[PDB]
């Protein structure tokens, strides 16, 4: 009775409504035969996500002590990323939130405004051709050059970084290339750690290595593996933040008539593709201590969850009867939890919501007329099973 999420990621719609239906604790296989638990009804994931008995701890997890797991899995990485923010729990990772939350300011994000839009414009102002792929030409640059800003990475390494976080973010990407590229990427992180700390400046390593509570503060290896874990959750998501506002407004032209008249914020655009269309369908990975009451089931002691953002994204409980459709002017007195919730809720999310608030405006101030070049049935998932990330976003710019 196991739902097994389809790796091509040929038909999300479905997979999503029938993630949805099977309660709010839904057994189901990830690619490659892997048995895991998915919370895919919102209440019930904001429980769990407050849980302190489900941890980020691999020990934790009994398949895996049992050597059930083939090492070579292809979820492996994510499943088991080794030391960092992401995979502790518990008074370890509240230390490190107070400290990254000391960086990482409200007042530091706003304070990139200007400098996104002057990088949005520069981004514009290369688009050339009736026809465009508004992926690679524009959304997919932007978080690169923002996050290389506001780490007050080297500008003479941009023309590198955008080689390595390609090489890094594909699927073609071999294996002793993909560890090249890491020890690479965490080489100039290592620089501009060192840079900063002979320099002190108004940007984010600066204040990474600045912050302290009670004399405590970030060793390097924790500085340059925040910069790191920073880079891989933020610039995919991001890009597809963007992409999914475009073609949401494609498909909705009479929400997009509303926005560009001025009659709705873009704010209102970016918080219902986050709930309707979140760029990461599923994360990895948790582990129960003890067995869970989730509604009528128990989650077992030892067991995997995964929560699935994507199929929460639409629950007619949290957000009614139209949670099913695309509505920038509702109101759901249910936030939505794209970001996540609790202690490992997303460090960015002011970030991602600045750039996409920045990038939609200034697009359509430029091109008011871009739609889709192709029928929004032709638009494709890539085959990476936690992001809903499209190949290419053809547009006709008008
Ligand atoms: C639209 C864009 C983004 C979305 C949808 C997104 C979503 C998420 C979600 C749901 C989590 C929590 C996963 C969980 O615990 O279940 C998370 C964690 C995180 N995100 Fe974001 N994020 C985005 C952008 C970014 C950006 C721009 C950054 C950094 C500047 C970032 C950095 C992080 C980090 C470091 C974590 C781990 C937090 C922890 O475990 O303590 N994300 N993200
Ligand atoms: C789980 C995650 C964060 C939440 C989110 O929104 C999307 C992802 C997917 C990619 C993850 C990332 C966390 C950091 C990871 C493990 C790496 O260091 C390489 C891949 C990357």
């Amino acid at each position: 009775t196991r739902i097994a999420l389809d790796p091509f990621v040929s038909d999300l719609e479905a997979e999503s409504a029938a993630l949805r239906a099977a309660g709010p604790l839904a057994a189901v296989e990830l690619p490659g035969g892997v048995p895991v638990w998915a919370v895919t009804h919102h209440a019930e994931a904001k429980k769990l996500l407050t849980d302190p008995r489900l941890v980020k701890d691999i020990n934790v997890w009994g398949a895996w002590q049992r050597g059930e797991i083939a090492p070579d899995w292809p979820l492996i990485g994510l499943a088991n990323p080794g030391r960092s923010m992401l995979t502790v729990d518990g008074a370890d990772h509240r230390r490190m939130r107070t400290l990254v939350a000391q960086a990482l300011t409200p007042r530091r994000v706003e304070q990139m405004r200007e400098r996104i839009t002057k990088l949005t414009e520069e981004l514009l102002d290369r688009l050339t051709g009736e026809v465009v792929d508004l992926k690679a030409d524009f959304a997919y640059p932007l978080p690169m050059y923002v996050v290389a800003d506001l780490m007050g990475i080297d500008e003479a390494r941009l023309p590198r970084l955008g080689e390595l976080f390609e090489k890094f973010f594909s699927t073609q990407t071999p294996p002793a290339e993909v560890i090249a590229t890491l020890t690479e990427l965490a080489g100039i992180m290592a620089e501009t750690v060192a840079a900063k700390r002979a320099a002190p400046g108004d940007d984010l390593t600066s204040a990474l290595i600045l912050a302290s509570e009670d004399g405590d503060h970030l060793t390097d290896a924790e500085i340059v593996s925040t910069l790191q874990l920073m880079v891989a959750a933020g610039h995919e998501t991001t890009i597809s933040l963007i992409v999914n506002a475009v073609v949401n407004l494609s498909t909705h032209p009479e929400q997009r008539a509303l926005v560009l008249s001025g009659e709705a914020d873009w704010s209102s655009v970016v918080e219902e593709t986050l709930r309707y269309s979140t760029p990461t369908s599923h994360v990895l990975i948790r582990f129960a201590t003890e067995d869970v009451p989730v509604g009528d089931k128990v989650l077992p002691a030892g067991d995997a969850l995964i929560v699935s953002y994507g199929a929460l994204g639409r629950d007619e409980a949290a957000h009614g009867p139209t949670a099913g459709e695309f509505d920038i002017t509702r109101s759901t007195e249910n936030r939505h939890i794209s970001f996540g919730h609790g202690p490992h809720v997303c460090p960015g999310a002011a970030l991602s919501r600045l750039e996409a608030g920045v990038a939609l405006p200034a697009l359509y101030a430029r091109f008011p007329k871009l739609d889709l070049a192709v029928p929004a049935a032709e638009l494709r998932n890539k085959p990476v099973v936690t992001q809903n990330d499209l190949f290419e976003l053809p547009v006709r710019l008008g």
